[PDB]
Order: structure tokens, then C-alpha cells, then sequence
């Protein structure tokens, strides 16, 4: 417990018992007694003035304007501008940085991450009027229209996703507040508990760097260190000798979130907070220019989430729905999480709670879900810290337990107001380049590539952001197919089938982008037909995928009356590896549907192919209403609008809600007295030509995709308008359950788009794309 002299913001760890002088010492109440005195000098502010140029060095000043300051590494960021007639970085023209211009001794371009809390993507519209430095970074660098945060759209899940490339369910920081039933402890911004490493999973970038010999401190700063001091400390660290200097740095600003919450996102009061951020950015760049590192360093300007208009009057109370609200604990606000108030309560029943919250009031501004029924695109279920009951709250509303600020965030990560920013500037990024919106889970890989690091396993798709960089150290390669398909001929007689059923240029046309590869061990059959092709699993007794193409002027027919209950045995597949219709009769709850729609057959003769037992899938009657509407009405609609479409459809089994393809052992439900497994979800991937004037089967250029993962539910309680015509609700339900192709690949162990005219990086970008319907 001595002194900090010569050790301010030192990069080593010290003690215990010895006192600390590092940038987190205040957070551990461990700074040496003279830390405030030596290390947090504030005298005379942060800006040089003409008066002070060539002053005699006074050790009391926050920063210096003396002739030695540049030797000493501690000039104010504007010193050269005020005293040498240099220009502020923002006043110089954009000049493309073809190669890193670094001082001798630098082995890689440093990375600086400048994260802003609550920075809404639409704030970039306010432009160089308010934020000339940010606008310049955006303009001369690489930028997206916006970047998608993860759900929940709160700070800590997003900050730690940025650093790990992991979903909150994987990294463990699933909210700003959490309860962990195994630890029997709670995590909050206020508390000792957040300091235990046990909450923090994955491998953040600082650890990835350090384990691979790249110097990198933890990204957190003690909040009591002012913004200007942090910037000066980063600058001083960048002046260190080669053997002590870090290659990655982080700055966090709590603005403009703090003002967003008070005044709302569209308040006139937001201008000054944004001017203040921009001034801090200006300090960093001016400082970098002072050190001749301004064409050496890569800078990421990134937000964690946006901000919405939310007032106290738009609050739903659970007391208006639940007779007994004091038996529950609620994590409230822009999402809901419900659990039992006490584990001692044995009458506590989740099903009664869900029923009592489901579709009661006409305007109802939240929706309850068991977490395994949340849209799969959220990836918000596979963690014991996420409560079984979840409430999705409508944008602009809160939920609270009982009745006894005007901006908020935390909503569904596809909501517009939740979108945030991304700008990359420096030698490794492209120059003056706009890139499409992408998800913040993808940045960890990029940051690894900017630092020559091997990423730890994460949820980014490595290579899908290659188009952001001038130089790509990572070239992705298609995974090798693991199981090769069988091609069964006509073997069996119809008399060999005891299934209890009764009835009264394929590849080039129907697999436009090639055959999906199966990336796990299994046994499956390719089945060709006039209107569609399929990969039929002999283990699961149904298609893994079914693929077909519908031209712009293809025609919809009905299932004629006499084939209504038609299921025909498939002579290419053995009785032993087929479904049977007897199981469906014996299952009172379960009906069946088809993957290729009989509705879209090319002829009445081809229509018979649709009724094969090998095109059949278990479907709840409730779900058939959704599925029939998609197949009969929507598929044709999309083919019209997009000038034909290619459709790949299939089952998903995810009983343990981990976003990954279930093994047989992990399947928990079968059609009554059979071993026909019941899917948890059904997917479709719908592809066409981005240029819609070119039809889907003759496309020269980029592709356009939209997909979904529909949950396979025995009721339509999710849809509060489901007692009406399907035209009133199925499509809204589908859009809620929009998905990336990549989500489907994880859920099915399939790899799509193996045969295209496009680069594989471009295909990785196609597979990460999400159609949000915003
Ligand atoms: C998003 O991307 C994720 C990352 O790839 C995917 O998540 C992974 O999923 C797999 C498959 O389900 C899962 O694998 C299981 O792992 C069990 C062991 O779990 C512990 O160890 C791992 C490994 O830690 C090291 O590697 C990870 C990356 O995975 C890295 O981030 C770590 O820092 C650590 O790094 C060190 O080692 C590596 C080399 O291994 C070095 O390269 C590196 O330099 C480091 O030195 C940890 O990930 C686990 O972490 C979980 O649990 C802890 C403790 O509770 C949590 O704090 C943490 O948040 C995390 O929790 C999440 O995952 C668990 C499941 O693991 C969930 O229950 C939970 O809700 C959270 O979501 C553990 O510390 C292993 O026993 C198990 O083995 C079984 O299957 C195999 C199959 O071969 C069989 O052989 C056996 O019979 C077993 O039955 C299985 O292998 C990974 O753990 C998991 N990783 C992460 C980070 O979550 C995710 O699926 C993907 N999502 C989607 C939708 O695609
Ligand atoms: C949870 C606290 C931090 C409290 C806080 O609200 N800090 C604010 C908001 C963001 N801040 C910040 O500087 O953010 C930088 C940042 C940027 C980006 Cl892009 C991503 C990320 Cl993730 C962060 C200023 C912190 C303080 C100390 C932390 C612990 C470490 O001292 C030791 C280890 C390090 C391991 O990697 C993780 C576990 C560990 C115990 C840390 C847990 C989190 C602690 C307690
Ligand atoms: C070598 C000495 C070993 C350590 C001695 C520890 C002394 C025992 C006291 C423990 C409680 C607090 C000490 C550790 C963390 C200090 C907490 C702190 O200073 O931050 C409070 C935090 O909520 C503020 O939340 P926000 O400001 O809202 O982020
Ligand atoms: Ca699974
Ligand atoms: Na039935
Ligand atoms: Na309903
Ligand atoms: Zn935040
Ligand atoms: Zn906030």
C-alpha cells in the first residue's frame, strides 16, 4: 500500500496485498492513496491555448504544451494544432490509406474500439453539422446503414457479444440483471456479484489476443475516470516501447444512452450529448495524428443498441391479468422474465400463468412465451439464467408487476429503433465503402482478422464480412460433405406395403444452387420427381429437405376431393423405412402434411407424386392452417412478386432448444405408438434473383433470400387473431419467425448453396442475411 509515482495506468497487475495504479484500481477500491493526486490531474483542462505554448512544464497540469511534451508523450491532444499550426484531423481531406503508415517498431496496426452506449443508427443522419469527426470516419472509411444488436437489446449482453462473437445464451450475460439457479445468486450493475468470473463465459478478444501473444488489456475502465483522461491514457500507452505497448484498445462512452433515456431518442437535448461524443472522437484522432498513428491505426466506431420512445403511461401491469402477482418475480421493462417468487411454492404452475397472460385485452402490448417457443432468430433460450416464461414487449411499452425517463431499449433486436452503428476506419478497412447491415455477432471474427488472431469458436460466420476489408487473412472453405446419398431405384411391389394407407432435368430445374450437403453421419436417399426433389432420411422417416422451383406464371390448383386422404406408398423406399398411416389414425392430436404442396403440381398426373408417403410430415391441425396457407397462397404470391422462386422446405428437431440439430436420443415426441419423430419447427428457404427482371432459374447476378423457422405448435395461441381467416394472421406469424439460412444450417446439419456462380464469401453473406420486414 505505497505510491503510484512512475506507475500511473501501468499495464501490469500488482498485489495483493500491494496497491494498484491501473485503469481499474478504482473499481476494486485498491488504488494507492496518491492515485487521485498523481494519476488524475485535472488542472487547466484538456486543451492547449496560445498562452501556454512553450510553457515551462508544470507537473500539476492535466496535459502539457511544453516543448518536451512530445518527447514525454503527454501533450494535450490539440497541442500541435494550437502551437505548431497543424490542422485538426477533421479538417484534413480524406486520403485513402493503401498501406499502414506506422512508426518503425510497430509489428501490426493497432486496433482501437470506440463503443458508444445507446447510439441509435438514425443519429448518423444528423450529420457533420453535429458530429463532423464521426461523419468523416463514416464517409472515408467502411460503414453499414446500421448494425443489428443481439436480444435483449441491453448494454451488457451487447457489449460482451461484441467482445466474444457469442449469443448471450452462450456467453452467459443474458441480461443487465440475471438470476442463476445453480449459483443461487443474482447479477446486477449494483453489487459485488458481477465481479465473480463465473458469470462471464466464452473468450473475449483480450483473452484471445493474450493467449496468442498479442498484448491486450481487459476493455473495462473505472467509470470515475473522465473521458478526456481515458483518451490521453490510450495515447500514452501508444507511445510505449514495442515490448510493452498494447495492440488493442477500447474506449466506452456511456453517452448518448444517458440522455436518450431522459429526453427520448428524438429530443432536441440529444444534440449536445452527440457533440460531446464527437469532440471526444476528435481528441482521439488529433492525438493519433500528433503521434503519426492516424494512418496506422484501425478504428471501430460501434454502438451496443439503439433507443426508443418509452413513457411511464405506456406500461402494462401483470396485476390486471394474474389473480396472484405476489407469487411471482418479474424482471420488468422492455422485456419480461417471470419465475416463482419462492422455490417453496409447490402450487406455482407456469401453464396457468401463460394462459392467464395470453390474448386477454384487445390492445395487449406484450406477448407471453415459454422460452423454447420464442422465435429462433433471437437465440434466447439455452441458458439456465433465462427464465422459462418470457414476455416479448411491443416497442414503446413497458411491462411491470403492479402499479405500486422517456427513452428505453431492450426490445426485439429486429425493431428499427434498436438498430445501432458501425464504422471501420484505417489501413485494413475499405475506403469510402458502404456495406450492408450485419449482426454484431460477426465483429469478433473481424477484430481477430484485424489483429492476425485465430478466433475462438463463436457464432459469427467467418468470412461473411470479408467485403469490409482491403486485406483478408481469412479465406473460407466449404465444409466437406459427410454423408453421401443413396439413389434407390424401383424395388418394391405395392403389395409389400402394410402401412394402412389408401388412395383413390429434375436436378437442374429444382436444385438451382445444387444439392445440400449433409454434414453429419446418417443414411438418406435422393428421390427425384417431376415437380420436386428430396433428401429422404431413413432414420427420421421423412425428408431432411425438399426442393422445388415455381415460375412466375405457375398455376395453383386444389387438392381434388377424391385424393383428400390419399397417401401412396413409395416403391423406391422399403416398408421398414416408411411412415404408416395407421399411426396417424391412432394419434388423436396429430395429423399430417406434405413438404412439396400438392397445390402446386405441374399436371394432375404429377400431383400423384405429392401424395407419396415419402413427402409426408407430421402436422398438428392447428399448424396445418398455417402450412396450407403458406403452400396454397403465399408460395405463388412470392413467385409472382420475385419472378419465380426456389423453395427448400424441411423439418427441424430442437427439443433441447440449443439452436442445433437434435440427435435421435434428443427427440422427445413421436407420433403415437410409432417411431415417426415429431418436428419442433418447419423451415423454408425461398431464393430468387436479386435483379427480379431475371427469373430465378436463369439468374446472372446476386441472389435474394428470405427464410423462416415456423414453430410446430398444436394451437395458434401465439396468434390472437387466429379465429379469423388465415389472410388476417398467418403472414404476420411468419414474419415474426423470419430466420437466416445459417440458423437453418445449425438446426439441420445441412449446407446450402454449394453450386452457384458466386464467390463463397458472397454466399456466406447471403446465408447470414435476415429479412426483418422493417
Ligand atoms: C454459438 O457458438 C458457441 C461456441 O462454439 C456454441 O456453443 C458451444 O456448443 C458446444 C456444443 O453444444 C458446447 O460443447 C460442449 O462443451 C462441453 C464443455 O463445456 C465447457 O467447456 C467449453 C469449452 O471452453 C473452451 O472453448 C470455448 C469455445 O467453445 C471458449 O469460448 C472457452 O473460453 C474455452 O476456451 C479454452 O479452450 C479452448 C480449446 O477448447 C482454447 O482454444 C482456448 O484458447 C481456451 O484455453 C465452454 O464453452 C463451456 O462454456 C459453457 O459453460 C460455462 C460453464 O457453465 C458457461 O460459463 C459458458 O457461458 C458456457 O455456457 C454455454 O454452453 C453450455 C453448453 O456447453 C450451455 O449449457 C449453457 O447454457 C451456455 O449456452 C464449458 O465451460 C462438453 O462437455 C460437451 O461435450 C458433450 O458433447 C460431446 C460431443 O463431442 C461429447 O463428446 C460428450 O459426450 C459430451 O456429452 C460439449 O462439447 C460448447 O461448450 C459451447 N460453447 C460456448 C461458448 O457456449 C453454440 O452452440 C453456438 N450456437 C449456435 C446456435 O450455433
Ligand atoms: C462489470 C464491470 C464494469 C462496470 C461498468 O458498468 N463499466 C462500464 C460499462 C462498460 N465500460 C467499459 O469500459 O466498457 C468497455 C468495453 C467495450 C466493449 Cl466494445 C466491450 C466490452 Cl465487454 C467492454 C465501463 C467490470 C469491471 C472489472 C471487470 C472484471 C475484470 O476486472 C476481471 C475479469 C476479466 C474477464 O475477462 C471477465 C471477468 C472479470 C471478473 C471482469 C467482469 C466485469 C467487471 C467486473
Ligand atoms: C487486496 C484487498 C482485497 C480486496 C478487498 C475487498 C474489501 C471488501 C469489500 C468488498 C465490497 C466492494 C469491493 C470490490 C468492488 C468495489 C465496488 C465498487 O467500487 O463499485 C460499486 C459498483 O456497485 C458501482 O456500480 P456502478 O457505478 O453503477 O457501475
Ligand atoms: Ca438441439
Ligand atoms: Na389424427
Ligand atoms: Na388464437
Ligand atoms: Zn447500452
Ligand atoms: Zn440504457
Amino acid at each position: 500500500s505505497g505510491s503510484c509515482k512512475g506507475r500511473c495506468f501501468e499495464l501490469q497487475e500488482v498485489g495483493p496485498p500491494d496497491c494498484r495504479c491501473d485503469n481499474l484500481c478504482k473499481s476494486y477500491s485498491s488504488c494507492c492513496h496518491d492515485f487521485d493526486e498523481l494519476c488524475l490531474k485535472t488542472a487547466r483542462g484538456w486543451e492547449c491555448t496560445k498562452d501556454r505554448c512553450g510553457e515551462v512544464r508544470n507537473e500539476e497540469n492535466a496535459c502539457h504544451c511544453s516543448e518536451d511534451c512530445l518527447s514525454r508523450g503527454d501533450c494535450c491532444t490539440n497541442y500541435q494544432v494550437v502551437c505548431k499550426g497543424e490542422s485538426h484531423w477533421v479538417d484534413d481531406d480524406c486520403e485513402e490509406i493503401k498501406v499502414p503508415e506506422c512508426p518503425a517498431g510497430f509489428v501490426r496496426p493497432p486496433l482501437i474500439i470506440f463503443s458508444v452506449d445507446g447510439f441509435r443508427a438514425s443519429y448518423m443522419k444528423k450529420g457533420s453539422k453535429v458530429m463532423p469527426n464521426i461523419e468523416k470516419l463514416r464517409s472515408c472509411g467502411t460503414h453499414a446503414p446500421y448494425m443489428r444488436p443481439v436480444y435483449p437489446t441491453k448494454t451488457f449482453p451487447n457489449l460482451y457479444t461484441l467482445a466474444t462473437g457469442l449469443y448471450p445464451e452462450s456467453h452467459g450475460i443474458v441480461g443487465n440483471s440475471m438470476y442463476d439457479p445453480v449459483f443461487d445468486a443474482s447479477f446486477h450493475l449494483r453489487g459485488r456479484e458481477k465481479f465473480n468470473h463465473r458469470w462471464w463465459g466464452g473468450q473475449p478478444l483480450w483473452i484471445t489476443a493474450t493467449k496468442q501473444g498479442v498484448r491486450a488489456g481487459t476493455f473495462f475502465w473505472s467509470v470515475s475516470i473522465p473521458h478526456e483522461r481515458r483518451i490521453l491514457t490510450i495515447l500514452q500507452w501508444l507511445s510505449l516501447p514495442d515490448n510493452e505497448r498494447p495492440s488493442v484498445y477500447a474506449f466506452y462512452s456511456e453517452q448518448p444512452d444517458f440522455s436518450g433515456h431522459k429526453y427520448g431518442p428524438f429530443g432536441p437535448e440529444m444534440t449536445n450529448p452527440l457533440r460531446e461524443i464527437d469532440k471526444t472522437v476528435g481528441q482521439l484522432m488529433d492525438g493519433l495524428k500528433q503521434l503519426r498513428l492516424h494512418r496506422c491505426v484501425n478504428v471501430i466506431f460501434v454502438g451496443d443498441h439503439g433507443m426508443e420512445d418509452v413513457t411511464c403511461d405506456r406500461t402494462e401491469f401483470l396485476s390486471n391479468y394474474l389473480t396472484n402477482v405476489d407469487d411471482i418475480t418479474l424482471v420488468p421493462g422492455t422485456l419480461g422474465r417471470i419465475r416463482a417468487k419462492s422455490i417453496n411454492n409447490s402450487k406455482y404452475d407456469p401453464k396457468t400463468i401463460i394462459a392467464a397472460l395470453t390474448c386477454k385485452k384487445p390492445d395487449q402490448h406484450f406477448k407471453p412465451y415459454m422460452k423454447q417457443h420464442l422465435p429462433k432468430r433471437l437465440h434466447y433460450a439455452n441458458n439456465r439464467r433465462i427464465e422459462d416464461i418470457h414476455l416479448l414487449v411491443d416497442r414503446r411499452w413497458h411491462v411491470a408487476r403492479k402499479p405500486l425517463f422517456q427513452g428505453d431499449h431492450g426490445f426485439d433486436n429486429k425493431v428499427n429503433s434498436m438498430q445501432t452503428v458501425f464504422v471501420g476506419y484505417g489501413p485494413t478497412f475499405k475506403y469510402r465503402t458502404k456495406v450492408p447491415p450485419f449482426e454484431n455477432i460477426e465483429l469478433y471474427n473481424v477484430m481477430c482478422d484485424l489483429l492476425g488472431l485465430k478466433p475462438a469458436p463463436n457464432n459469427g460466420t467467418h468470412g461473411s464480412l470479408n467485403h469490409l476489408l482491403r486485406t483478408n487473412t481469412f479465406r473460407p472453405t466449404m465444409p466437406d460433405e459427410v454423408s453421401r446419398p443413396n439413389y434407390p431405384g424401383i424395388m418394391y411391389l405395392q403389395s409389400e406395403f402394410d402401412l394402412g394407407c389408401t388412395c383413390d432435368s429434375t436436378k437442374e430445374r429444382h436444385l438451382l444452387y445444387g444439392r445440400p450437403a449433409v454434414l453429419y453421419r446418417t443414411s438418406y436417399d435422393i428421390l427425384y420427381h417431376t415437380d420436386f426433389e428430396s433428401g429422404y432420411s431413413e432414420i427420421f422417416l421423412m425428408p431432411l429437405w425438399t426442393s422445388y422451383t415455381i415460375s412466375k406464371q405457375a398455376e395453383v390448383s386444389s387438392i381434388p376431393e377424391h385424393l383428400t386422404n390419399c397417401v401412396r406408398p413409395d416403391v423406391r423406399v422399403s416398408p421398414g423405412f416408411s411412415q404408416n398411416c395407421l399411426a396417424y389414425k391412432n394419434d388423436k392430436q396429430m395429423s399430417y402434411g406434405f413438404l412439396f404442396p400438392p397445390y402446386l403440381s405441374s399436371s394432375p398426373e404429377a400431383k400423384y407424386d405429392a401424395f407419396l408417403v415419402t413427402n409426408m410430415v407430421p402436422m398438428y391441425p392447428a399448424f396445418k392452417r398455417v402450412w396450407a396457407y403458406f403452400q396454397r397462397v403465399l408460395v405463388k404470391k412470392y413467385a409472382s412478386e420475385r419472378n419465380g422462386v426456389n423453395v427448400i422446405s424441411g423439418p427441424i428437431f430442437d427439443y433441447n432448444y440449443d439452436g442445433l440439430r437434435d440427435t435421435e436420443d434428443e427427440i422427445k415426441q413421436y407420433v403415437e405408438g410409432s417411431s415417426i419423430p415429431v418436428p419442433t419447427h418447419y423451415y423454408s428457404i425461398i431464393t430468387s434473383c436479386l435483379d427480379f427482371t431475371q427469373p430465378a432459374d436463369k439468374c446472372d447476378g446476386p441472389l435474394s433470400v428470405s427464410s423462416f423457422i415456423l414453430p410446430h405448435r398444436p394451437d395458434n395461441d401465439e396468434s390472437c387473431a387466429s379465429s379469423e381467416d388465415e389472410s388476417k394472421w398467418v403472414e404476420e406469424l411468419m414474419k415474426m419467425h423470419t430466420a437466416r439460412v445459417r440458423d437453418i444450417e445449425h438446426l439441420t446439419g445441412l449446407d446450402f448453396y454449394r453450386k452457384t456462380s458466386r464467390s463463397y464469401s458472397e454466399i456466406l453473406t447471403l446465408k447470414t442475411y435476415l429479412h426483418t420486414y422493417e
